[PDB]
């Protein structure tokens, strides 16, 4: 969704508008859902060692809400439990 906006801000909009639009895309699609995604997906991926998906989560959860630490908490709980 962000990439599609990235194209639309070039295709027809004045690209100077891109900053607040893409900031809003990530805030609304990733930021607001930081813990929703981590809680639903990370525990599973860690147990199955689904590296390709774990890599994406680590890399993507690094901006709007920090992402790190939240990743650490679910990760730590897995380790101690098992």
């Amino acid at each position: 969704r962000l990439e599609e906006e990235g194209d639309r801000v070039i295709t027809y909009l004045d690209h100077s508008t891109q900053k607040p639009l893409i900031a809003c895309v990530e805030k609304q699609l990733l930021g607001e859902h930081l813990t929703a995604i981590l809680q639903k997906g990370l525990d599973h991926l860690l147990d199955e060692n689904r590296v390709p998906d774990l890599a994406q989560m680590y890399q993507l959860f690094s901006r709007v809400r920090g992402g790190q630490q939240a990743l650490l908490q679910h990760w730590s709980e897995y380790i101690k439990t098992f």
